[PDB]
């Protein structure tokens, strides 16, 4: 089995070409190939698949060191435009691909950079899911141990958005875990912490529903931007410092899906047996 070796956003990535190779992986076998002592060593595993649908130009899945496919983040959508470029199965500057949870648009920039088209907004609190009487642009949910208050959207997923004065000693750590499965979020949600520094530059850290914190979800900063721009606290174009790396996000408000732009990085080819 060919792969290659990527990092974006502070994660690295094993991407395979699952298109012109029949693979299939079971968590245990996952967790092996992760290991970063006997194994490759990954934080994230991308398989880029035949798509089964004439319109669309691929599908990717992508798995933790845990082995467990995952579908909340966007992550790895940077690094599979770059290696269908770079390993010939496509040569389309716009390249649509279906995900677990819905379909993206990536477009490889001229500089390189990778512009995800995220779609638009969902704003409706049924649609998100989240239990509210009506769209307000800030909610009052409350925990044990505060009242925050928060933005919620959805992306493809269930996302909420708590402003922080510093995003260092934001309590992500006892918070994080109350939002992500609060009982107005019927589905759980991805608990986000941002602290705006200006109307273009937020910090970002994300409680991801399932699993925590990790140093980048970018759908994540997609949704902070969105209610941010929302609130009328920020502008049409930011940047998006999460803990692993930098995105910007660019959104013209209703009516208009959201994009996502970062790098990604190739780093090695390799071949294993197994």
């Amino acid at each position: 089995m060919q792969f290659s070796k990527m990092h974006g956003l502070g994660n690295d990535f094993v991407v395979v070409d699952g298109v012109t190779q029949n693979v299939f992986f079971t968590p245990e076998t996952i967790r092996r190939l992760a290991n970063r002592h006997c194994g490759i060593g990954f934080d994230q595993l991308l398989i880029v698949e035949a798509p089964y649908d004439p319109e669309l130009d691929f599908h990717y899945r992508i798995f933790n060191a845990d082995g467990s496919e995952v579908s909340q983040c966007g992550n790895g959508a940077r690094c599979f435009a770059r290696f269908v470029t770079l390993k010939g199965l496509t040569n389309k500057k716009d390249i649509s691909v279906s995900t677990q949870k819905g379909n993206m648009v990536l477009t490889v920039k001229d500089d390189n950079q990778i512009r995800v088209n995220m779609g638009e907004p969902i704003w409706e609190p049924a649609k998100i899911p989240f239990t509210a009487n009506k769209f307000e642009k800030n909610y009052i949910l409350r925990t044990d141990i505060q009242t925050v208050l928060c933005g919620a959207v959805s992306m493809g997923n269930p996302h909420c958005v708590v402003q922080v004065d510093d995003i260092q000693t934001a309590n992500v750590e006892q918070l994080g875990p109350l939002l992500e499965s609060h009982e107005r979020f019927p589905e759980r949600v991805n608990a986000g912490f941002m602290q705006i520094i200006n109307k273009e530059h937020i910090k970002l850290r994300v409680y991801e529903r399932g699993a925590g914190e990790t140093q980048a979800c970018g759908s994540g900063a997609c949704a902070a931007v969105a209610v941010g721009i929302m609130q009328g606290l920020l502008n049409n174009n930011v940047q998006v410092d999460l803990p692993g790396g930098s995105l910007m996000i660019e959104w013209n408000g209703v009516g208009h899906p959201l994009y996502m732009t970062g790098e990604a990085t190739h780093i090695y080819d390799g071949f294993i047996t197994l």
